[PDB]
């Protein structure tokens, strides 16, 4: 019993995490085979970021500019090459560490792990969500660039993140392993509006049966719901629209706890409508919309 | 910017969880030098547990019946000896991952980070604190036996906890390192009451230090208050006694923000008597004790 925003374990991506050079410039650089990603703002200067080109600016740069550091010893860089917001950085030593990796371009509403590095090294792992409108919430300060975001499915790494920039709202923007920006963002220094932000329904009604599994269940009610119904209430909240997909993977935890989706939905609109009266569910005042179906289920039978 | 309940990275803890079974109980050990430190309820069946004999029941136990698998090898264990609540089972191999490291017993307020385990394998990472109770509000299930909490200086992993019950309550309980449990607990299947838990003041309010460097400034007043004034409203809500320790601790806090402690002690004060309104503070809607003054120092200042 108990629940907690886990994270996992990091140390697979820890193994690979170097401290990337270029000028003045420093941040943090994924090592995997000879082969190492960071994002390609490491090779502007502050006043380039104002209207930086890429391709200009990485004109001026040879392999010798970029200082690959993996713990305190010096990698050689031997190749280098832009692949839309990341650098690409071929060393002639593979990683003996990289762990079993795929590269996967998560969906909004989706969750993962993100290992905060400065200067090449790990300061903590946490895990964060994929908002519906392509941010992430995370901790991260000046040098946090090239922390990486991931998901562990027993020995393979799959890299979802890779951080870029923080916005002035205070919110995360970066890209997928491939340098494509979640969402509408570019590696600039300029006003970037992040769109509306929604709840991710489907998230919350999963953590309202991790609630039940754990004994919370002052929520539960006599009522039930049509999905048609329950959208027009999570559309005034600010929620995502419930879908037949999202009741589908609700299927395991509807299972476990015998409690419909649906009834389930009933109980989510009286406390949208109603509020909490002071009251929380696991630990929390407010609905959590980080744990996804998956991560619940994870999380109560114990996946390793 | 931004704040999360940070774990620390698990990557030196993750080198030393291995599989200890013993009869037809499994759970997880710590293997650090040439010794692993295990829960001393491993010797046991559901049976022994309600009212268990350990002395008895480990001389019926040679050391060919502790069997210690790192990875997916078995580990010769050449001697075995119990102090306090865990067993320490000599094994003939140094584990080459073993960390620098101590063995420490924190005091309640404070906070560590926890691998759980299963099996001897890491499933996750989440950040908590020895609740005032000496209780830890963990994720644990069957098998989770043996699990560590620790913190990290630079290269220097202290132990703190090892996870051995859950109360019936759904919190948990555990011993350092040394097998002496936090707070009255027992490994025995037996009725525990976990006294009465406050809410760590000195934590509550570096978190609001930690608001303020966030930007969230809602709560701040044109009030202030004595230590005296202000531990009677805190009597009241069930918050320990501030002292003047935890009033120089908040120091650091206290310049870097510029709002005297006593100050923020005046917002506190009224956020207790008056609650939220409906409003968050760094994302929660209630009143956050789990992060220590140095906590939110090494967030918002970025140590590695
Ligand atoms: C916004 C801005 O002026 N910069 C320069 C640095 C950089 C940036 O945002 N870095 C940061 C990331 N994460 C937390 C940060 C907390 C504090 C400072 C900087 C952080 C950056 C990167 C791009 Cl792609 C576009 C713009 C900017
Ligand atoms: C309470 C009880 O019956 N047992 C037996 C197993 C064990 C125990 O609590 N284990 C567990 C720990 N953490 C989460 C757990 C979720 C589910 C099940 C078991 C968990 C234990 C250990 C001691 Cl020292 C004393 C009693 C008991």
């Amino acid at each position: 019993s108990g629940f907690r925003k886990m994270a996992f374990p990091s140390g697979k991506v820890e193994g690979c995490m170097v401290q990337v050079t270029c000028g003045t410039t420093t941040l943090n650089g994924l090592w995997l085979d000879d082969v190492v990603y960071c994002p390609r703002h490491v090779i502007c200067t502050s006043e380039d970021m104002l209207n930086p080109n890429y391709e200009d600016l990485l004109i001026r740069k040879s392999n010798h500019n970029f200082l690959v550091q993996a713990g305190n010893v010096q990698l050689r860089v031997i190749g280098h090459s832009m692949q839309n917001c990341v650098l690409k950085l071929k060393v002639d030593t593979a990683n003996p560490k990289t762990p079993k990796y795929k590269f996967v371009r998560i969906q909004p509403g989706q969750t993962f792990s993100v290992l905060a590095c400065y200067n090449g090294s790990p300061s903590g792992v946490y895990q964060c969500a994929m908002r519906p409108n392509f941010t992430i919430k995370g901790s991260f300060l000046n040098g946090s660039c090239g922390s990486v975001g991931f998901n562990i499915d027993y020995d393979c790494v799959s890299f979802c993140y890779m951080h870029h920039m923080e916005l002035p709202t205070g919110v995360h923007a970066g890209t997928d392993l491939e340098g494509n920006f979640y969402g509408p963002f570019v590696d600039r220094q300029t006003a970037q509006a992040a769109g509306t932000d929604t709840t991710i329904t489907v998230n919350v009604l999963a953590w309202l049966y991790a609630a039940v599994i754990n004994g919370d269940r002052w929520f539960l009610n006599r009522f039930t719901t049509t999905l048609n119904d329950f959208n027009l209430v999570a559309m005034k909240y600010n929620y995502e629209p419930l879908t037949q997909d999202h009741v589908d993977i609700l299927g395991p935890l509807s299972a476990q706890t015998g409690i419909a989706v649906l009834d389930m939905c009933a109980s989510l609109k009286e406390l949208l409508q109603n509020g909490m009266n002071g009251r929380t569910i696991l630990g929390s005042a407010l609905l959590e919309d980080e744990f996804t179906p998956f991560d619940v289920v994870r999380q109560c039978s114990g996946v390793t």
